[PDB]
């Protein structure tokens, strides 16, 4: 589909069996969501942002839908002020900018 | 043109008569600068990301040139980790998101 931009890019967005809604987010490298429970061992990592830097839980192959396109990849969960969905996965649903 | 997001989506802007090089974030509302100057008048402003808030000075009615492409808008100036273009340009012109 094609997404202007006038408003919020959120979407709905399936992990865990679980709806969620998410920002599709050109802008973020990664892929981090809020508090919740995943499977696995997870790694540390320190994400930085407009206000600075969060530490975040990294889990790794985790099947996750983005406007019904799976996809499978890294998902970080910590103290996001929101649902972001970055680059990693957008490539995945092969998502692009266009003007 | 069509910009794939294997890599950071980054374009050159042309603002106050001077170049530099920002990132087109479809996850961020308003487009934010590193500190520059700009003429006209100004008042503060909070915005917020992944790490909290910073001050900006936000700037409107401000002439702006992406890959060519001109358009007029609101532009934050402040301690920014890099430059933001937001949606409030993004639009401008013509970019969405497709996949
Ligand atoms: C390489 O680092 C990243 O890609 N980080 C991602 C990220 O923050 N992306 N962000 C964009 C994130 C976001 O879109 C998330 C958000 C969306 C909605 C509500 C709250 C948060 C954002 O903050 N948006 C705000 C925003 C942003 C600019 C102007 C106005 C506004 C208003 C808001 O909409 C861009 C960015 C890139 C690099 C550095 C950076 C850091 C350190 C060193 C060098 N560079 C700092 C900011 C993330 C997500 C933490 C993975």
């Amino acid at each position: 589909p094609q997404i202007t931009l006038w408003q919020r890019p959120l979407v709905t967005i399936k992990i865990g069996g679980q709806l969620k809604e998410a920002l599709l987010d050109t802008g973020a490298d990664d892929t981090v969501l809020e508090e919740m429970s995943l499977p696995g061992r997870w790694k540390p990592k320190m994400i930085g942002g407009i206000g600075g830097f969060i530490k975040v839980r990294q889990y790794d192959q985790i099947p996750i839908e983005i406007c019904g396109h799976k996809a499978i990849g890294t998902v970080l969960v910590g103290p996001t002020p929101t649902n972001v969905i970055g680059r990693n996965l957008l490539t995945q649903i092969g998502c692009t900018l266009n003007f």
